[PDB]
């Protein structure tokens, strides 16, 4: 009955939430120093908007966030956390003698209780991609309990979208489907299957990093406004996108990659996953054309990429391009739920 | 069903779903000891399969059924639960083999069958044998056997030894040991250390290894598919009494498995053995919590519990003891949540 | 009509002694050192099968081996030549004083009229993979001159086979296919064709050298003797083969190369084109498999090469190879006419 | 039929096939500078192509049908008398046109068009524009042209101009004087020097060049191909008065060509001139065999001479001389058989 609930099939939750349960993913989030230090920075150099404040960390995993609020002078810190996680970071709040100040509240944030309102509140909701997860949803959902004229840490986010030339990328998932070429593997013939293994190959989106010598256009930026977004927003996104290719050759996909930023009373305080900063644990997504397309320095390359939210807490990702000025056409669908990680 | 009682919904939709992509498909038909291994069992016995009917439980892209065609088979039944049914249906018709190969949709404890057959084949094995719990599916569908039918493969061999692997031990606690630091970002995370090192010792390691890290001839524990039931599945008691060949600290227990075709013209062998080339299948390794010194000679004796759950899976319970000292270990483990080592 | 017109078509005629009428062409052959300085190594070397003879040269172009065998002491050599090179030849038969010994002779050997038989048949009828061109037959052709006693420079021929693994030549001829793979080129779907150009291309057979790491087994041999052969042996040649793998790994197709023999009274000289070898203007010639037979070090690669001659001066391909520990059957058709020359 | 007339069956026969190959298509499609001319020219002119009645002349894999028919045209007929017919089908079936393109095997001056056109398009340009003699048949096809009628291409300009390359020219002799050696392998080729030299120099240069080695501005020759008649290309006839920009020897002449669209929304150009990007038509230039030394100032006056053949090409007659001191060279070239040097 939860919003929670009605978007996400259970099979999925029980899988996101045991995965999320296991302190090794939290040392492996937590180990990334970037994006710990970066969250530390954001919250400690916007101290006053944290001073004698109530604060609401969504999804807090081991707590990491409440106790750099905790540091930054807030009154109060209601952390909620649906995995079992939440015992843990019990424990923690315990040791670190913060029992009067972060209140871990287990359960969905979209079901739990809160006793009062809130002055601001923190979350790491990005995903791949930004967008996977479908935890920006509960990040906005979250609002609920925000005062009027309250902050969100982070207050936005970028998503950067661009064309990129990777003939090593495109070639080593081409070959993989090229198992299904064959007529006479121990005797039997594949090869009906091979358009069905090309489809599957390409539809998934292949997270790691690359140098930014493969991208052939600046980037197009899709923002969402944390403070303005609702729920709904996020259940159906059109980004639309016209590209002024800087060099000719084959365009094999897209590239993505994402900033946030914590616009603080202080300083705003920018996390970047884009290729031109050191690596982070969202790397970045790469959606590949299953045929490229052919296009010289000056053209257009326009089109849409939609994203679609699905049970499965991520989206379907339909991308439509063209080459303006030959009416070179690429449309490509792929599932962010089962991701190549190369 | 007897499938749906025994496994969770959310256990079983995962499961199907990664069976569902041809990509896992060729992961397991590139391995060339598996896929080249059931071909010959079945064509070089090829008398228990002329003019037969066949049952193939979990064909998957139809691979093994293909091989039974190869081998004069009159009519196969494919039964297969995840979406790859269709894919197999594909094959059938392109190999123009539809009057010999019913592709039929859903478990195998669940579909109809119209006819008894001769003879079934399978690949029922997990890591460790036992991972997935497809053997109980192998052995129900001896209900469509038969009297006198043959199962391809006929028997398996879990094989435990015990192993000294220092490195790996001490790779448990250099983990752990990220929460034992008084302020990381100003937070003492120390309380949590121990929490970590129970995590990772819950996890079985699935992996390869040099032979030389055993330490004894391992003790073999049979299952003949032809006789066992479903439920002898259900609680599965391993005593185990090394003679000890080297003298050091034990870490653990090492598992892997064999299957045999017993067919009518000869029996061919499917090993995992660290000894044999790596399979898909690799190794499994559980860890004990503190290890155990034992001397050649000594006897380290104890059982290895393997007690099905609703995940497809087993919680494992060790206990070993060296005899001459009475120095006792135990862990318990998860089979559903291994951690995969190997780089 | 003559032999050479009955199985030539006009047009292939036409083109193909117009190419051999360019001096260019000749100066191409002839820098070769290995061909032109084993050529005559043969026949100085066995002069006494010169001395005082009648000799007839096939095709001999700008005259190079008439001279050779002047050289070697020949009474009379009637030098037969039926692209406008013969008129290239006569000059230098003037200008080297060679009239009273070398006569050239314009036209076809399957038409021109020889005053007497001779004692020996030189010529170099050898084209890419040693039968392209079909030159071969009017070599064989030719024997209606030769005397009792006659011999034949060169004497045999060996073709070679072995199977090659080179998967920069397979993704190159692949990816220049995958072009029609393009569903919206310039807003035109072309993915129908996808087919039509994988055929188109690796029907192409791949004349360039390469390294002999590429080979996967010993080379099989088929034996031409010149001496022996008739005309009609060549329409339709079959080469078996069954190559015991001596490494694992994908077999992208078979690599051809040959050697002859000039079996002479004195010694026996021997001209190679394998990859082994010093390069040759005929290189090596490699035929690609659509798709790649994987095998096992140890395995038996068996299967037939046919080769059917063709109106164009050439042969048609057949090449049907399988993997017998597997069955893996791979069949391909080439046409040597349209080679892809990719040195 | 007006083009086996003018047209050896041998050469007729090579010509189709070579292009009946998809692999001469795909590198025609690859020229950006070609393919995506022809579109913008079509589809910005889309006027003369809505609800039109279109003749494409030799539409190879039928790209050029299918910009007529992005920019509207009622009906397309379009002819090709190579294989590659059959391949324009599969794709006009594949992109779903065929109620608008008809595909019509054969030569356009003997296959029946049902119906007279609104405008004629082709790629009728071969090097330095006339080889081929594919202009004959593009203008031969007016026959099906309406009163109104338009072509696309509907002009082409021939541009001449001299040039100096030493270096060019002196790697004539160099190749040539292989034959300049008195004992190759015993053998006197000195006598044929001479003839090494007339044939290479009488074969035209195909590359590009640097436009620093044009001596003086082009000189221009225009083929209107709404007037022109096939009789008109048989002689063609190319008056030159050169002013001499620099002064050097002169080496040869250079040729390229324009055509231009004349639309009624704009003309479109598509040029092959050194000064543009470089096309799978190069530049074409034809050595004097003795250079001419000229001053800046000077004229350098002539006549180019091209005589049409039946081997679908030309033969070219160059004379040349300096007004002012009275210089003269001569030469006689083949375009028939062009030198590729381009690397
Ligand atoms: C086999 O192939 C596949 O199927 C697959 C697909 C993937 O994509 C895979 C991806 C992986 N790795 C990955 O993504 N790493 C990068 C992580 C970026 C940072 N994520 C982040 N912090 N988001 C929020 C999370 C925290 O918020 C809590 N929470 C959520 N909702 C809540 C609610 N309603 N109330 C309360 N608490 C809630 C959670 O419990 C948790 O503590 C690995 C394996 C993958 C496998
Ligand atoms: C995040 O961590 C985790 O949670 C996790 C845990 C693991 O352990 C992970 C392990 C993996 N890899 C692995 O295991 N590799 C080795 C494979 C050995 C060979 N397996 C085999 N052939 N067995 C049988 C399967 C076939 O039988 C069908 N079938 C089953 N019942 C049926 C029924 N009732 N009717 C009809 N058809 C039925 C299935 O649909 C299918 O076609 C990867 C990821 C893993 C992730
Ligand atoms: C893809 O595009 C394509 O279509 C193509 C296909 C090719 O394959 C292409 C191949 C090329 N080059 C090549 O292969 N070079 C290496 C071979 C040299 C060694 N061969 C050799 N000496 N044979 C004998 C030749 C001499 O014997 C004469 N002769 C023949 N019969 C006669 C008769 N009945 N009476 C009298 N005289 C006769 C001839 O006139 C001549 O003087 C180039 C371009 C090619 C193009
Ligand atoms: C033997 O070896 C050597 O010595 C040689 C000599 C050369 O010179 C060599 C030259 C080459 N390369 C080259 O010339 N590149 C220049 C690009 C030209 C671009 N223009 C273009 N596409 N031509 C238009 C023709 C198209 O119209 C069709 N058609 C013709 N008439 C038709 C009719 N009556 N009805 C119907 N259809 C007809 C044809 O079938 C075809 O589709 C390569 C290799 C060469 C080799």
């Amino acid at each position: 009955r939860s919003v929670f609930s009605e978007r996400t099939e259970e099979s999925s939750a029980v899988q996101y939430f045991q995965f999320y349960g296991y302190l090794s993913q939290q040392q492996n989030m937590m180990q990334d120093y970037v994006r710990t230090g970066t969250y530390q920075r954001a919250i400690l150099q916007n101290h006053t908007d944290f001073k004698d404040k109530i604060v609401l960390d969504v999804g807090c995993g081991s707590g990491i966030l409440s106790f750099f609020a905790a540091q930054a002078g807030a009154r109060k810190i209601y952390a909620v956390e649906a995995s079992t996680m939440a015992q843990h970071a019990e424990v923690l709040v315990k040791s670190n003698n913060l029992t009067d100040r972060i209140v871990v509240i287990p359960g969905k944030v979209e079901e739990v209780s809160l006793p009062e309102q809130v002055d601001i509140i923190i979350s790491e909701p990005m995903g791949y991609m930004l967008f996977n997860e479908r935890m920006l949803e509960s990040y906005l959902h979250a609002k609920k309990y925000l005062k009027p004229s309250g902050n969100m840490f982070p207050t936005i986010g970028d998503v950067h979208l661009a064309p990129f030339t990777d003939e090593q990328l495109y070639m080593e998932q081409f070959t993989k489907a090229n198992f299904w070429y064959q007529p006479s593997f121990h005797g039997v013939d594949l090869s009906a299957l091979r358009g069905a293994a090309v489809d599957e190959y390409f539809r998934q989106p292949v997270v790691d990093t690359f140098d930014i010598r493969i991208l052939m256009a600046k980037s197009v930026k899709y923002t969402v406004n944390f403070l303005e977004a609702k729920e709904g927003d996020l259940h159906r996104i059109e980004i639309p996108f016209k590209f002024h290719m800087l060099h000719s050759g084959l365009v094999h996909g897209l590239a993505f990659w994402f900033d946030v930023a914590f616009i603080g009373s202080i300083m705003t305080v920018w996390l970047s996953t884009a290729p031109t900063e050191p690596l982070t644990h969202w790397y970045q997504v790469r959606c590949l054309f299953q045929s490229p397309l052919f296009a010289k320095a000056g053209d257009t390359l326009s089109g849409t990429c939609l994203l679609i939210a699905n049970k499965r807490q991520s989206y379907d990702i339909s991308i439509v391009a063209q080459v303006d000025q030959t009416g070179s056409k690429s449309s490509n669908l792929l599932d962010l739920k089962n991701p190549f990680f190369r």
